[PDB]
């Protein structure tokens, strides 16, 4: 809407208080005109039909419990917006600022998010197997990440291209929660994820066994459930990127870490410069090789560690 820009305060998901972009006109609505062409966050009202209300408030004050998941929904947008632009030189996903668009309060204790080709969604959850699941600034990142993708290698979500997709949208979900330095890990989705339970998550980076997905390639699912496993075989890759950021031996193969910057822009510039719609892990492997060899030189460690990496998950 056509609005003044202003500043509100509320308090999102896991109780932390917080200041919000908004725009004046009447109502204060959940619109940030700091960042491109606007980040926009609407409310489902528990119902399907998207994207819903454009969200209004009458006194620019957020902290009642039903604004918490919107809270939480403009401000994560607005820190991977941030990721995106100072880290890679990316104006929001589509690279020329496109708006930004979430919907929360969608259905009833519905326990996903999604990316919808157009916009950001966002369940409640049902209390028991999630709480609102933008209070996950991984979460946020990782299917703001699958928008991003979209619009550049536009990896097939099915068999291995699909694994590779889940996997890029959980490795930069990471690293903007490192971004964002708030209790920053290598698993996915633990803010939001059985709040009765302390130390899980739904899946883990740097042990993907942990939650029975796995981590080497002779252990990949090949059945059809799950899109023929996008979610299970991404822990391959999702385990060999841990291994090129931080290092380790696994199954007796060592690898030399390089750091998380480093990680993020070898797999950015295979992303938007070498992966297909088509790409499998191997040539995932080729892909980014080739990226660190741009970046560092053909005789760099960062090319070395690449290639311990694929190697160490069973990956040629
Ligand atoms: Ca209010
Ligand atoms: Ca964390
Ligand atoms: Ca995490
Ligand atoms: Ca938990
Ligand atoms: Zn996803």
């Amino acid at each position: 809407i056509t609005g003044t820009s202003t500043v509100g305060v509320g308090r999102g998901v896991l109780g932390d208080q917080k200041n919000i972009n908004t725009t004046y006109s009447t109502y204060y609505y959940l619109q940030d005109n700091t960042r491109g062409n606007g980040i926009f966050t609407y409310d489902a009202k528990y119902r399907t039909t998207l994207p819903g209300s454009l969200w209004a408030d009458a006194d620019n004050q957020f902290f009642a419990s039903y604004d918490a998941p919107a809270v939480d929904a403009h401000y994560y947008a607005g820190v991977t917006y941030d990721y995106y632009k100072n880290v890679h030189n990316r104006l929001s996903y589509d690279g020329n600022n496109a708006a930004i668009r979430s919907s929360v309060h969608y259905s009833q204790g519905y326990n996903n998010a999604f990316w919808n080709g157009s916009q950001m969604v966002y369940g409640d959850g049902d209390g028991q197997t999630f709480i609102p699941l933008s209070g996950g600034i991984d979460v946020v990142a990782h299917e703001l990440t699958h928008a991003v993708t979209d619009y550049t290698a536009g990896l097939i979500y099915q068999n291995e291209s699909g694994a590779i997709n889940e996997a890029i949208s959980d490795i930069f979900g990471t690293l903007v929660e490192f971004y964002a330095n708030k209790n920053p890990d290598w698993e996915i989705g633990e803010d939001v994820y059985t709040p009765g339970i302390s130390g899980d998550s739904l899946r883990s980076m740097s042990d993907p066994a942990k939650y029975g997905d796995p981590d080497h390639y002779s252990k990949r699912y090949t059945g059809t459930q799950d899109n023929g496993g996008v979610h299970i075989n991404s822990g391959i890759i999702n385990k060999a990127a841990y291994l090129i950021s931080q290092g380790g031996t696994h199954y007796g193969v060592s690898v030399v870490g390089i750091g998380r910057d480093k990680l993020g822009k070898i797999f950015y510039r295979a992303l938007t410069q070498y992966l297909t719609p088509t790409s499998n892990f191997s040539q995932l492997r080729a892909a980014a090789v080739q990226s660190a060899t741009d970046l560092y030189g053909s005789t760099s460690q960062e090319v070395a560690s690449v290639k311990q990496a694929f190697d160490a998950v069973g990956v040629k």
